[PDB]
């Protein structure tokens, strides 16, 4: 009996792992723990549709990360800050500030989790910060810390 | 008369811009300044071959930048340095040092031009530096500056 696996596969085979399972056992265990479903020509086409949309989405996303990477690499975030000791800052500029100045000045709302800053910026000057927009899309954000007051 | 443009097009149409130019004029001016060539069925197939190889290459490159991006994001460059003044360095760690420590410790020979460091690192700690491996492939290099002596 052909079956559409809903869960127990390589994690969640819900994508559409269609395998011919033993009838009965299928409807006695798999079908019992919601693991699989009847490979009816409806729930087969209906599966195809979901896989087709998941594939479209994944592609929109990638395409978006790519356009977004282009917007970012033309910018320059400007974060002014109180410094003294040879350019050295009083506090530290971190991912939230950078994320905020980016929204405020460039109209971009980016999750601070994507701003791959390691150690918090603690000095006046320019810093190129990497931004992980997607598994295979990283952009360089130029950050500029200027002395205020 | 069909002609294979060798130069004067959008920069260098040498890719294979095959256009039907007026016979005579072609062989009197274009053919004269090496701009175009006879669209013979040999120099047409021979063009196809070059376009086909240029397309293969461009793809190898991209594929390589992508694998290379994976190798880099697993590393951690360790550059020790003389510091004093509250972690502050005596000199500055720049792209050449980073490039060198990368070769020396990880067996990777990368052009320092790809290490998108802005202002030279002048303090002990960790710094994520962007690396432009290709027009659309950037990786994050984690750099670790440790106090020596």
């Amino acid at each position: 009996m052909k079956v559409i696996f809903l869960k127990d596969v390589k994690g969640k085979g819900k994508k559409g792992e269609i395998k011919n399972v033993a009838d009965g056992y299928a409807n006695n265990f798999l079908f019992k723990q919601g693991l699989a479903i009847e490979a009816t020509p409806a729930n087969l086409k209906a599966l195809e549709a979901q896989k087709q949309k998941e594939q479209r989405q994944a592609a929109e996303e990638l395409a978006n990360a790519k356009k977004l990477k282009e917007q970012l690499e033309k910018l320059t975030v400007t974060i002014p800050a109180k410094a003294g000791e040879g350019g050295r800052l009083f506090g530290s500029i971190t991912s939230k500030q950078i994320a905020e100045s980016l929204q405020a000045q460039h109209g971009l709302k980016l999750d601070k989790r994507k701003i791959e800053l390691a150690d918090a910026i603690r000095a006046l000057g320019y810093t190129n910060v990497p931004v992980k927009l997607h598994p295979e899309v990283t952009a360089t954000l130029k950050v500029h810390v200027t002395e205020q007051k």
